């Protein structure tokens, strides 16, 4: 096809595009135009020239690559607009007058904020990143509670942004690191009260397996149960994710129609970098005095506040019914450690199995 890139430009965007995600599901024809595609948006060109396949497979093309590249910020939360004519799929971004230097504007934030990460432990860098971006973006309550806030512009130039913007952040910093990574987009379930939405989050492949990653959950902004960060969202298993998160696997190109079941999700299933396991406050099994043993160990270490999760919905619902009734246990072991103790406060996050204990005043 003429449209192919070619010669030295070609390996450039091959190096370029080879851990994004869902790239790695098309098919040859579909590599190709997704090549073509990034290096036109690149050159930032409204109009791309792609070539023709069936309507669902440039539909397919489109939608991964719009998931998969944040950097082209201008198109993250476009209409998938395309035309046949002569041979060629013509496919319109609209892009702003401005687009060339805010994307070296964020080019410079997503590179300085990567080059001086504390650690290179791949763990650690996504722990950073996590971190920076819950820190440095207010979460936009308003615009929930009701475009320009769903893309990486409203992260590093706004820092005013929903969950959208976030994850394609978290993505952004993940890619420039070379760190695989993925976007993923679906439904979340919030309790006290019920409720879903539309939602956007995160994977992660750390030593060739898959982590949950929902930032934009762990900012008090967004949810203040516990409270911050709010670390039980970062680097879960599926069988953690799943009691709030059901990611969709369909293309909805418009607001009529959809292609379901089109791309497969990553598989995470391993809970050694929980931060609760991690620090000693993962509760596995419901057993008094493991939980009471976890919460002096932090009370000996001198925290506050002290936190539990738990592995299983039945353990941490079973440690609930307990704190609305045999409380003596805590009482006995808080006062040991904190002064003019006059009892305790907790916060609950069903969502992650997760909760929080605090001197009472
Ligand atoms: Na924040």
């Amino acid at each position: 096809s003429v449209f192919s890139l070619t010669g030295k430009k070609r390996q450039q965007i091959v190096k370029q595009v080879r851990q994004r995600y869902y790239f790695q599901q098309l098919s040859k024809t579909e590599q190709e135009n997704y090549l073509t595609l990034y290096d036109s948006l690149a050159q930032f060109r409204e109009i791309i020239s792609l070539t023709p396949a069936s309507k669902k497979s440039l539909i397919k093309t489109i939608d991964a690559f719009v998931m998969d590249n944040p950097e082209f910020y201008w198109i993250t939360s476009a209409d998938y607009r395309f035309e046949f004519s002569d041979q060629t799929v013509f496919v319109t971004f609209p892009i702003p007058e401005d687009a060339k230097n805010v994307y070296q504007d964020l080019q410079a934030i997503g590179n300085d904020i990567v080059a001086n990460t504390p650690s290179k432990d791949r763990y650690e860098q996504v722990k950073y990143f996590y971190e920076v971006i819950i820190r440095d973006t207010d979460y936009n309550k308003k615009a929930f509670e009701a475009a320009s806030n769903q893309d990486i512009k409203s992260v590093f130039i706004d820092h005013l942004s929903v969950c959208n913007g976030y994850a394609q952040a978290f993505q952004f910093l993940c890619q420039k690191a070379g760190i695989p990574v993925a976007y993923i987009r679906g439904t979340g379930t919030s309790q006290q009260p019920q409720q879903s939405f539309a939602h956007a989050w995160n994977a992660v492949q750390i030593n060739n397996t898959y982590y949950g990653v929902d930032v934009t959950w762990g900012d008090p902004v967004f949810d203040n149960h516990l409270s911050t960060i709010n670390y039980s969202f970062l680097c879960l298993p599926d069988y953690l994710m799943a009691l709030s998160h059901q990611p969709s696997k369909d293309i909805a190109f418009n607001t009529k129609e959809r292609f379901e079941n089109v791309w497969t999700i990553p598989s995470c299933t391993d809970d050694s970098l929980l931060y609760s396991k991690r620090h000693q406050s993962y509760i596995s099994t419901f057993d008094s005095d493991a939980i009471l043993a976890s919460l002096e160990n932090q009370l000996l270490n001198r925290q506050e506040p002290l936190s539990l999760q738990f592995a299983h919905q039945d353990d941490y619902q079973q440690m609930v019914t307990d704190l609305t009734t045999n409380q003596t246990g805590y009482h006995n072991l808080f006062n040991q450690y904190w002064n003019n103790y006059t009892g305790f406060t907790y916060g609950l996050l069903p969502e992650t199995l997760s909760i929080s204990f605090a001197s009472r005043n």
